[PDB]
């Protein structure tokens, strides 16, 4: 089957579109509350981590030690039936660069890829473990050109897409995402 | 596209398969701390609206007035990639029966297909609105075949599916719950 494509639709339909229009008044929020002093800076976008290559880790720290949890973005509720009062969390993260904290964002990976990770294994998914790769571009794809429509996204989440070298081990993730705020800075 | 599976597959990976194993307990702590005095009676089960024509209202009550909010099940937190201690919800219903409390449980609809009824609107979903129906019975189906194999569903939720006769509209929501309760009652 191709899922990609219907995990990207849901995680549009069922997230972002409804987080994002919420979403910066939330993070001035916290700048206000929480200090409105120091380092403040949290960026003004949701960072969505794509590895493309399927691998998403429960505890962001442990893909790379240098992305440090702060704080926990203000809580937002939706009653989403049948639910009443539904919480959506995201979390705050502040990377470091050679002990130096160089940006702090709302930070999280694409659930989505996750699952398809876990898909590959079960007998009726039925998408074979080789199909992993093009399910996860489809799905970073699926997602440009919702976005693209999207009236929501007036700029309030960026993609991180990306995968490591099968040879080489140095790749830095707190690095990649410090390319897209500090690019972001630039441009913003 | 066939969606149906993907959602299913999502909605069980992401959730059922998580939380079913931690729910009953949730559902006692209810129990005990807000007891044991009086009714009690919140049934061991999470109960999972189907309904097939696709129609999921954010607000329970609304669908059936005799479906009432009580109150919301004790918290799971859990470090969901990239999240960090991410809250899930469940609510709990007290469905009435001629102005009777007639049982209290867990309840709620199957999200995504809320999700499904949304996709039919835009023009890249690609599944028009006739599919609506197919898809809805794909979800549920899938949904049977994968918790008859789940490993967590030591028998934790009911699925609920029901479609409404296009002639008439003498259907009780909160009569076809009460009955799935009842009947379980007889498993005791
Ligand atoms: N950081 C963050 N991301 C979020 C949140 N909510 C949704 N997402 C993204 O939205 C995807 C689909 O959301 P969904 O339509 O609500 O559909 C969800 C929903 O149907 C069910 N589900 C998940 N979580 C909960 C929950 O906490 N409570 C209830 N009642 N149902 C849930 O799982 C389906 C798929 O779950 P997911 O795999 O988690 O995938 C979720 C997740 O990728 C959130 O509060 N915080
Ligand atoms: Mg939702
Ligand atoms: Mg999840």
């Amino acid at each position: 089957f191709n899922v990609a494509h219907g995990l990207a639709w849901s995680y549009y339909i069922g997230y972002l579109r409804l987080i994002l229009p919420e979403l910066q008044a939330r993070i001035r929020t916290y700048n206000q509350h929480y200090n409105n002093l120091l380092r403040g800076a949290v960026s003004q976008r949701l960072y969505i981590l794509l590895p493309l290559d399927c691998g998403v880790p429960d505890n962001l720290s442990m893909a790379d030690p240098n992305i440090r949890f702060l704080d926990k973005l203000p809580q937002q509720t939706a009653d989403r039936a049948g639910i009443k009062d539904r919480v959506y969390s995201n979390s705050i993260y502040e990377l470091l660069e050679n002990g130096q904290r160089a940006g702090t964002c709302v930070l999280e990976y694409a659930t989505p890829l996750q699952t398809l990770f876990a898909m590959s294994q079960y007998s009726q998914a039925g998408f074979s473990r080789e199909d992993r790769l093009e399910q996860a571009k489809l799905f970073c794809r699926t997602l440009e050109d919702i976005l693209a429509d999207a009236p929501e996204s007036q700029n309030n989440c960026r993609l991180i897409a990306y995968q490591e070298p099968a040879d080489d081990s140095s790749f830095s993730l707190s690095q990649e995402v410090l390319r897209h705020l500090r690019q972001e800075e630039k441009e913003e």
